[PDB]
């Protein structure tokens, strides 16, 4: 149908407006803490801590698969990120400081691709 196609490219403006979002959170860490899943061969015990693992390669791939389809699942996405490594990680660690650091920069970020998102509809 023709509303099927016009869904689709919301949902494709969606994923095009996600994926600049996603770059700008991803500059908020350039040591790149986030960037991939924590190693499981590096830290067996990990999945005995976190539920739910969550890094930005994780993301992109969900986001080019167009499995966001609102803004509200990409950020329940990124909380995990900062969530995730806040409980694992002590409050002196490089990690913890990473993941507040990101989450107080993101902070702009995502106030205005919530405005965007609602205004384009």
């Amino acid at each position: 149908s023709m509303e099927q196609v016009a869904m689709e490219l919301r949902l494709t403006e969606l994923t095009r407006l996600l994926r600049s979002v996603l770059d700008q959170l991803q500059d908020k860490d350039p040591a790149r803490i986030f960037a991939q899943p924590v190693s499981l061969k590096e830290v067996p015990d990990y999945l005995d801590h976190i539920k739910h693992p969550m890094d930005f390669a994780t993301m992109r791939k969900r986001l080019e698969a167009q499995g966001y389809k609102n803004l509200h699942e990409f950020e329940e996405d990124f909380d995990l990120i900062i969530d995730n490594c806040m409980k694992y990680n002590a409050r002196d660690t490089v990690f913890y400081r990473a993941a507040v650091r990101l989450r107080d920069q993101g902070g702009v970020v995502l106030r205005q691709a919530r405005r965007e998102v609602d205004s384009i509809g």
